[PDB]
Protein backbone atom coordinates (compact mmCIF):
# COMPACT_ATOMS: atom_id res chain seq x y z
CA UNK A 1 0.00 0.00 0.00
CA UNK A 2 1.75 3.20 -1.15
CA UNK A 3 -0.87 4.71 -4.33
CA UNK A 4 -3.54 7.43 -2.88
CA UNK A 5 -5.46 8.10 -5.65
CA UNK A 6 -7.80 11.44 -5.83
CA UNK A 7 -10.69 13.01 -7.49
CA UNK A 8 -11.07 16.96 -7.86
CA UNK A 9 -13.98 18.30 -9.01
CA UNK A 10 -13.91 22.28 -10.53
CA UNK A 11 -16.67 23.92 -10.58
CA UNK A 12 -17.30 27.66 -12.54
CA UNK A 13 -16.58 27.94 -16.24
CA UNK A 14 -13.62 25.62 -16.50
CA UNK A 15 -15.04 23.44 -19.70
CA UNK A 16 -14.61 24.85 -23.10
CA UNK A 17 -11.75 26.85 -22.57
CA UNK A 18 -9.58 23.72 -22.90
CA UNK A 19 -8.19 23.57 -19.36
CA UNK A 20 -6.71 20.16 -20.01
CA UNK A 21 -3.61 21.40 -22.02
CA UNK A 22 -0.88 21.78 -19.77
CA UNK A 23 -2.40 18.68 -17.79
CA UNK A 24 -0.18 16.35 -20.35
CA UNK A 25 2.80 18.32 -20.12
CA UNK A 26 3.13 18.42 -16.40
CA UNK A 27 1.78 14.82 -15.88
CA UNK A 28 4.52 13.85 -18.02
CA UNK A 29 7.25 15.16 -15.16
CA UNK A 30 5.26 13.33 -12.44
CA UNK A 31 5.12 10.46 -13.99
CA UNK A 32 1.24 10.08 -12.31
CA UNK A 33 -2.19 8.58 -14.70
CA UNK A 34 -5.73 9.75 -14.52
CA UNK A 35 -8.13 11.68 -16.51
CA UNK A 36 -9.29 15.39 -17.20
CA UNK A 37 -13.32 14.74 -18.06
CA UNK A 38 -16.03 17.20 -17.94
CA UNK A 39 -19.29 17.22 -17.00
CA UNK A 40 -23.23 18.24 -18.21
CA UNK A 41 -23.32 21.33 -16.01
CA UNK A 42 -20.39 23.43 -16.65
CA UNK A 43 -17.37 21.66 -14.42
CA UNK A 44 -14.81 19.95 -14.54
CA UNK A 45 -13.69 16.31 -13.35
CA UNK A 46 -10.05 15.23 -12.61
CA UNK A 47 -8.52 12.59 -11.66
CA UNK A 48 -4.97 11.38 -10.40
CA UNK A 49 -3.04 8.32 -9.02
CA UNK A 50 0.23 7.99 -6.76
CA UNK A 51 1.95 9.70 -3.98
CA UNK A 52 -0.42 12.72 -2.96
CA UNK A 53 2.46 14.99 -2.50
CA UNK A 54 3.84 14.27 -6.32
CA UNK A 55 0.06 14.91 -7.32
CA UNK A 56 -0.20 17.84 -5.58
CA UNK A 57 2.62 19.33 -7.86
CA UNK A 58 0.67 19.40 -10.54
CA UNK A 59 -2.21 20.38 -8.96
CA UNK A 60 -0.55 23.82 -8.15
CA UNK A 61 -1.59 24.62 -11.93
CA UNK A 62 -5.36 24.00 -10.92
CA UNK A 63 -5.81 25.69 -7.75
CA UNK A 64 -3.60 29.13 -9.69
CA UNK A 65 -6.30 28.78 -12.38
CA UNK A 66 -3.67 29.59 -15.48
CA UNK A 67 -6.23 30.39 -18.06
CA UNK A 68 -7.50 33.71 -17.03
CA UNK A 69 -10.63 33.48 -18.87
CA UNK A 70 -11.92 30.39 -16.93
CA UNK A 71 -13.89 31.59 -14.15
CA UNK A 72 -12.81 29.35 -10.97
CA UNK A 73 -15.88 29.69 -8.75
CA UNK A 74 -15.29 26.58 -6.57
CA UNK A 75 -13.80 23.22 -6.73
CA UNK A 76 -13.91 20.23 -4.34
CA UNK A 77 -11.56 16.80 -3.38
CA UNK A 78 -12.46 13.46 -2.16
CA UNK A 79 -10.24 10.15 -1.88
CA UNK A 80 -10.27 7.64 -5.23
CA UNK A 81 -9.32 3.69 -5.24
CA UNK A 82 -9.83 2.78 -8.23
CA UNK A 83 -9.40 -1.17 -8.90
CA UNK A 84 -5.78 -2.27 -10.77
CA UNK A 85 -2.95 0.50 -11.40
CA UNK A 86 -3.85 3.01 -14.54
CA UNK A 87 -1.88 2.68 -17.51
CA UNK A 88 -1.25 6.45 -18.47
CA UNK A 89 -3.05 9.85 -18.36
CA UNK A 90 -5.79 10.90 -21.02
CA UNK A 91 -8.57 13.00 -21.78
CA UNK A 92 -12.27 12.84 -22.65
Amino acid sequence: MSKVCIIAWVYGRVQGVGFRYTTQYEAKRLGLTGYAKNLDDGSVEVVACGEEGQVEKLMQWLKSGGPRSARVERVLSEPHHPSGELTDFRIR
